[PDB]
């Protein structure tokens, strides 16, 4: 699935993880650490908006 950080319009696509800031592709939006956060803008997972209906 796919998240977008509602302050800068980063995509956390789970499919890509987040491999420079320790996540590996594969990892779910859920199970991020709770404090990790964007790595463009540095918002909090609250911040975040899956793209689904
Ligand atoms: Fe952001």
């Amino acid at each position: 699935a796919k998240w977008v950080c509602k302050i800068c319009g980063y995509i956390y696509d789970e499919d890509a993880g987040d491999p420079d800031n320790g996540i590996s592709p594969g990892t779910k939006f859920e199970e991020l650490p709770d404090d990790w956060v964007c790595p463009i803008c540095g918002a909090p997972k609250s911040e975040f908006e899956k793209l689904e209906d």
